[PDB]
């Protein structure tokens, strides 16, 4: 079965809801892997206590970064980087989930949420996955977004972790 996952957010001083994810383990199996492994840090690290760096409302929210907390860093399961699966999932319309990058073969931990049919980044990041519940609360983020991205207050994964 697909794997379902979850962040629960705090927005600055206030507790938001939890976003729930389907895992895409099916076509991209790797990627869906190394996102499901950082939500319940079973090897070591991973998204607790991670917060979401870029927040652009009516496009996207960007986190992951646990190693630098800023965008600049991250790893993966397999390492500090590790190759694009492949691109065979579409940015089809709100909640899929997608690996960011710095270019070719370069995933880390960093992801993104789109809140749109971000359709022009097909072929550049690799989706592997959707929210399926708590589309309110990636939308609560807007609150402290921007359209530079820049976050208002921090906007944190307080518990993250897989369920049945």
């Amino acid at each position: 079965n697909l794997p379902r996952v979850f962040f629960d957010i705090r927005i600055g001083n206030g507790d938001a809801g939890r976003i729930v994810m389907e895992l895409r383990s099916d076509i991209v199996p790797r990627t869906a892997e190394n996102f499901r492994a950082l939500c319940t840090g079973e090897r070591g690290f991973g998204y607790h206590n991670c917060c979401f760096h870029r927040v652009i409302p009516q496009f996207m929210c960007q986190g992951g970064d646990f190693v630098k907390g800023d965008g600049t860093g991250g790893k993966s399961i397999y390492g500090r980087k590790f190759d694009d699966e492949n691109f065979q999932l579409r940015h089809e319309g709100f909640g899929v989930l997608s690996m960011a990058n710095s270019g070719p073969n370069t995933n880390g931990s960093q992801f993104f949420i789109c809140t749109t049919k971000c359709d022009w980044l097909d072929g550049k990041h690799v989706v592997f996955g959707r929210v399926v519940d708590g589309q309110n609360v990636v939308k609560k983020m807007e609150s402290v977004g921007s359209k530079s991205g820049k976050v208002k207050e921090p906007v944190i994964i307080s518990r993250c972790g897989e369920l049945i």
